[PDB]
């Protein structure tokens, strides 16, 4: 059995490809993953997705996204991908002990946010705990924050959470920053930000809610505690690109790289969409649309075949 | 008053721009026109937008995106932009006998499927026609349906829409054909369809919905009726660039350029979003996608000044 279409991933950009190629008669395999549904499986209130006038639980959000899919005709595994194999007419992809087969795949595997993996990171996630200003920086009004982070990303989330926070901490394990010297002296000119470098995080506090981090300095072990409501997390992100390394081009970061404001890969019959690629929107919009946009490619090419 | 930024347009494209600017704080001044929602509000079921597992009518949908950008403080005004003024650091949109001014503009204007013109395309639109095979393809199986037009949108869409309909006949007004020779030879492969050259529309029969065609040969003027339950137009897309021809760079069918894999344009300040810019995909999830990030451009370039 060679499949039309495999897809890789079960966040919006999977499930947004799962959804047309279903439709396109296309009878499309995803892998979802045994941690499915993307990274708003993770979060609490998804408020910025257009189609919803008083918001969605991510979870709620992602279940009508994986239902859809279903209805249409996807055949859903929850499962990982271990290996791929995708030059060449006939695609592998190998499941455990398990192999699939297929002429075109849909890379939608996203990107990791760096956790800082403390004690209280998980269970404080959408209690307090967040890795993106865009999404979640609306709740932290008048409140005292951190942000961690020393590159353009922690530069960028700090002095936009500042319309918002009370004051904003922003807090680096090192006395230099990679953050370009822009994006550094912007946030340094802003007076709702104090800069707290050679500094790490030891714990989040918190009983139902943030209420507090332990700090440590990095070079003379001296510890303390900050009470603060909202720790922003912007160590960085990596692209879940390590199946395909290799085989697929990736720029110097890991993304993968696609052709144009397309979603072709490198790889004859392979197309990639959401936060695999885009290192710069990361919304559930931009990667649902991307999605689409790969099912499209696919189709388009499977027709040319 | 100077204001941050400010939307024209009020599709998908022009509403997730506004709810991104107004969750961000930038108070978005929105000019959605009289013929507000954009091209949904024009159809039925929207079933491949991602997140309704049942579907949701057009206007519905619509709706939900006109409420959400309203709750997060989006300031929407249902009238038409009739002049811009886009170049330096504070342009002007012309409403009427009002004028608005912003430090920033998104242009979300979308484009216009080209229509027909004839009796009957209008009030069966819907409920039998259609402009968008990806979109209701689908509810067209074991029927004769055609498709209009000559170039390789219309022989894309006669193609796909044979895994649905029992025939596709597809209808030109000349002998000749614009479409490129590979999907014009495609849709001469295909068995489904059958080709009438020199013919012409003049009315769409229907009592509630579509139940056929009348049609005129353009060289000898014969008529004569064909029986069909489906007819999709695809006669072309019209980007709705006029407001900026001259200020902005088109590309030769009149689609804003854009940056890269970004939504800035040729001028400072000016971004767009939509199928104003996309002629490739064509969705509501893919416009949505992109006026999501022509809100996060519009915002970073509003920090660096
Ligand atoms: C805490 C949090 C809150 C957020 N809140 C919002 C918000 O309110 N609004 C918003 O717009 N965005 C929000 N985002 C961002 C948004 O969730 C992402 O930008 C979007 O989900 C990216 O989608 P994606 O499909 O490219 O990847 P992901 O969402 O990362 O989904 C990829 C999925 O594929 C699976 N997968 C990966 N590799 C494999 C494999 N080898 N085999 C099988 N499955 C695999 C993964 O396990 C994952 O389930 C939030 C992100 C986080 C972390
Ligand atoms: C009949 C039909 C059915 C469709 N069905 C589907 C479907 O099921 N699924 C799907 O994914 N896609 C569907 N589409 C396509 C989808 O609707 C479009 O791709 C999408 O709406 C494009 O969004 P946009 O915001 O770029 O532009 P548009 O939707 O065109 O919205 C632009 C809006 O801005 C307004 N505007 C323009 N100029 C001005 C001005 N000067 N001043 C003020 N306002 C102005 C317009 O009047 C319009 O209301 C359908 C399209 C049609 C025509
Ligand atoms: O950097 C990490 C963990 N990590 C994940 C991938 C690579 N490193 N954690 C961290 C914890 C507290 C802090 O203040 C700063 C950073
Ligand atoms: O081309 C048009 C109208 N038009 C709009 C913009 C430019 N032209 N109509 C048409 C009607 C029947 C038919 O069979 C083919 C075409
Ligand atoms: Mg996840
Ligand atoms: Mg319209």
């Amino acid at each position: 059995t060679v499949h039309d279409v495999i897809i890789i991933g079960s966040g919006p950009a999977g499930y947004t490809a799962a959804i047309y190629a279903a439709r396109a008669q296309l009878k499309p395999l995803v892998f979802e993953g045994t941690q499915f549904g993307g990274a708003l499986m993770t979060t609490t209130e998804v408020e910025n997705y257009p189609g919803f006038r008083e918001g969605i639980t991510g979870p709620e959000l992602m279940d009508q996204m994986r239902e859809q899919a279903l209805r249409f005709g996807a055949d859903l595994r929850m499962e990982d991908v271990d290996a791929v194999q995708l030059e060449g007419p006939v695609k592998t992809v190998v499941v455990g002990d398990e192999t699939h087969q297929a002429r075109a795949v849909i890379l939608a595997m996203g990107a990791a946010a760096r956790h800082l993996g403390v004690p209280g990171e998980e269970a404080l996630t959408g209690m307090g705990v967040s890795t993106c200003a865009t999404c979640d920086g609306f709740f932290f009004r008048d409140q005292d924050i951190v942000v961690v982070g020393g590159g353009d990303s922690a530069m960028e989330e700090a002095t936009f959470l500042t319309r918002f926070a009370r004051s904003v901490t922003l807090i680096h394990r090192r006395d230099e920053f990679r953050a370009s010297k822009i994006m550094l002296e912007r946030a340094r000119a802003n007076e709702k930000i104090t800069f707290l470098t050679n500094t790490e995080i030891t714990q989040i506090e918190g009983d139902p809610k943030v209420t507090g981090v332990r700090l440590r300095d990095t070079v003379t072990g001296e510890e303390s505690k900050l009470d603060v409501t909202g720790v922003f997390v912007a160590i960085g992100h990596d692209p879940r690109s390590e199946l395909v390394r290799g085989q697929v081009e990736l720029d110097d970061e890991g993304y993968v790289k696609v052709q144009g404001r397309t979603t072709y890969t490198s790889l004859d019959g392979v197309f990639a969409a959401g936060d695999l690629v885009d290192h710069t929107y990361r919304q559930a919009i931009t990667a649902a649309g991307s999605g689409c946009a790969a099912s499209i490619d696919a189709e388009r090419w499977l027709a040319e075949q």
